[PDB]
């Protein structure tokens, strides 16, 4: 449960070095800074605007940028639901 | 657990190759290809702006386009919830 | 399993039979017909723009419309929580 | 199972006392009194526009407001995970 927990912040600050990096340049608002990126992938993993707010407009600059962000969705969401069910199996 | 995963890649697919002929020619920006479609279709089943930036725009047009998307929704959202439950059936 | 799918699509006509009446003629495009409402309050039971999208503008005329939708919120999302539920019951 | 409902609603106030008295005097419209606080943390804690309609202007006046925000999404959702598994064990 704290194995998944460690694992998750982990592979965030992999994900917001990469985001800054390769975004960052283009989209200072969103991937600028390590922070900044911190923030964007947080509101991306919650889902919130995700599409139409932050992965279409920088698709309309790198158009390969759905190969970083749907992983990250995807992973993200089975690490939180791998998450949910630890604390689970904790009761039982 | 892996049969889910499987069935949902197939209905995936049958899915973004109708969702692009009926609504391609009209809306080519989020279904103009097979894979603009593929994005759109995971954008909807995560439920991100499915309404009020997908569904609602292409209602002005096709205004039975509804029958498409509501039951797209609820079936992956039972496929996904099904994944959900198949992966609590592997600890136990 | 069945009983509390039966009981929220009662719930879900019940509630747009009520929206439509309440904010039908001052709201038309999304509670203007009983059928514009049942696909308003699915798209406000999804959570897809909900606040920012329907409730706020719908209080902008009528300032208690909270008393509707929050509870709706709560109720439609246990309702599916216990459905969602019911189905794991039905493995185990 | 209560015990978990009673917590909520006590942090629930705090928080909504809390996003009136930092938030309130520069964002009237979601933070100006008591109530209104109340609305917009149900609202972000549904997800709903969260950050690119709350979190993301409310940072461009108080750029630290994500230590408010980000924290108070965490807890909720763990709050109200621990209060959906809760329903489950009710079962069994
Ligand atoms: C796990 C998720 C962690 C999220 C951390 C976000 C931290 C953001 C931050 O440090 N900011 C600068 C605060 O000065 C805000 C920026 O997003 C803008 O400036
Ligand atoms: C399961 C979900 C799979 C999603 C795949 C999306 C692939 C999108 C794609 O190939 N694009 C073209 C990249 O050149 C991006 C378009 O959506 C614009
Ligand atoms: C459970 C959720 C059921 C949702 C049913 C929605 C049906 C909507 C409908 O019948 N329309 C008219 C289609 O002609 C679309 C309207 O929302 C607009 O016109
Ligand atoms: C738990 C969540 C409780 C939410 C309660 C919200 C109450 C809102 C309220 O009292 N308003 C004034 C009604 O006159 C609406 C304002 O948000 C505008
Ligand atoms: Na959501």
């Amino acid at each position: 449960v704290g194995s998944v927990a460690a694992l998750l912040t982990v592979v965030f600050y992999i994900a917001a070095v990469m985001a800054t990096n390769l975004y960052g340049a283009t989209f200072p608002e969103w991937f600028g800074d390590l922070s900044k990126s911190l923030y964007t992938l947080f509101q991306v993993m919650t889902l919130e605007s995700w599409s139409m707010g932050i992965v279409r407009p920088v698709m309309n600059v790198h158009p390969n940028a759905w190969v970083f962000f749907i992983p990250f969705i995807m992973l993200t969401a089975f690490t939180v639901l791998n998450l949910a069910i630890g604390i689970i199996v904790d009761a039982m």
